[PDB]
């Protein structure tokens, strides 16, 4: 049904199949270092595989995000025990600024690292911990990251379709069920995880690092582009300022096909305002024009389907302080907020 995931599931596959530095029998001793807490340990095992000599010149994309995950949990790890990982691991800094350059990405590990781009199989999977939670958190992403790859695709195609045409109805329809998936990893995450042991034992992995004299973050969903997609969707002409500081933040963590997405879209009339104003020109009366602003709503539906019950997970585990992506659970409410105005929006056109 889904048949736009494989091309993106097949993109991550060829990083998780990549081990350009040998390190998968070295990543897999991490967690009981981990779990004895030995800073010294750590250091060594990742001087076992770190380069000294700067990359190899046949490395492309692949081989250097790679690289980039096996030496990233050793990143949020040493952070974890209370050190900055460039501060006790010399040269590493250079070889993190190197990593960044040649992936366009930041010079430590995020969630595409730790989850779609790392193995699968239990003798190469990549973690902090090794725990079951762990395990689970990291499937919960894996659920959906491929159909909101192919979800942002859709509504970048949506936005050029006209609210009369009979295909604006159908591409809805298709976006939605893509975004279903995003539900679907709530779903596993409230059944799978235990928000104890997330709290207690995976969360203080997730610590910011400093690099090249400035703070990146670590790793979490909230890096994954839905905010990418709905700045597309509906809030590219917010004036919402703490709500575009939000996603200005995740910017540099995403891929950057994603960011020149966003940057297209910015300063410009988001799709719904684009297709609201649309209906109103052109009156429901018009049966395509009925469908679609139906089909529009039940994907603003699927949104709120994913961020009200993740509000509630997210304030189960801290019951028991701010993400990983920096903001307390407030923000999420706020967020939550502006999807009922939208979708309020596209309701009352009906
Ligand atoms: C134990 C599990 C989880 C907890 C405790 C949690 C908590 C949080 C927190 C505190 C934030 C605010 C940003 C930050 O400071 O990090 C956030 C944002 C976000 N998270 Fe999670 N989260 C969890 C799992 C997930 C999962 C499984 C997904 C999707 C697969 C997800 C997707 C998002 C998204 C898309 C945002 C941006 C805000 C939004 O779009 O509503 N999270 N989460
Ligand atoms: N950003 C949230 C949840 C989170 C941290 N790391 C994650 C990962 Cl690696 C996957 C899914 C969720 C999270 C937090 O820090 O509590
Ligand atoms: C959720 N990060």
């Amino acid at each position: 049904t889904l048949d736009r995931v494989g091309v993106f599931a097949a993109t991550h596959a060829a990083v998780a199949a990549s081990d350009p530095l040998q390190a998968r029998a070295l990543v897999l001793q991490l967690p009981g270092l981990n779990r004895n807490k030995d800073v010294p340990g750590i250091v060594g095992l990742l001087r076992e595989f770190l380069p000294v000599r700067g990359l190899p010149s046949g490395w492309g994309f692949v081989e250097a995000a790679a690289a980039m995950r096996d030496i990233g949990f050793f990143l949020g790890s040493l952070k974890r025990h209370g050190h900055e990982p460039a501060e006790v691991v010399p040269g590493l800094e250079p070889v993190l600024l190197d990593l960044a350059r040649a992936t366009n990405l930041p010079p430590r590990e995020t969630l595409l690292h730790v989850t779609v781009w790392n193995p699968t199989a239990a003798d190469a999977q990549r973690s902090y911990t090794g725990l079951p939670d762990e395990a689970h958190l990291l499937e919960s992403v894996r659920i959906s990251m491929a159909a909101l790859e192919a979800a942002i695709a859709l509504t970048v195609e949506l936005f050029d379709v006209s609210l009369r045409s009979p295909e604006f109805a159908q591409r809805s329809d298709e976006l939605e069920a893509y975004l279903q998936k995003m539900v679907e990893s709530i779903v596993y995450a409230y059944r799978f995880i235990s928000p104890q042991v997330f709290y207690d034992e995976l969360r203080p992995f997730y610590e910011p690092i400093r690099v090249g004299g400035q703070s990146y973050l670590g790793p979490g969903a909230v890096e994954m582009p839905l905010f990418v997609l709905e700045h597309v969707l509906w809030g590219s002409q917010s004036d919402d300022q703490t709500y575009r500081e939000f996603k200005e933040t995740y910017l540099p963590y995403v891929l950057p096909a994603y960011r020149a997405v966003y940057a297209r879209f910015s300063g410009e009339p988001a799709l719904i305002d684009r297709a609201l104003d649309e209906a109103r020109a052109v009156g429901t009366r018009d049966e395509h024009v009925r469908a679609g602003l139906t089909a529009l709503e039940r994907v603003f539906k699927v949104l709120l389907r994913f961020r009200a019950p993740h509000l509630k997970l997210a304030e189960r585990a801290y019951e028991v302080e701010i993400g990983s992506g920096g903001y307390a659970p407030s923000m999420l409410g706020e967020l939550l907020t502006l999807t009922y105005a939208a979708r309020s929006r596209v309701r009352a056109a009906l």
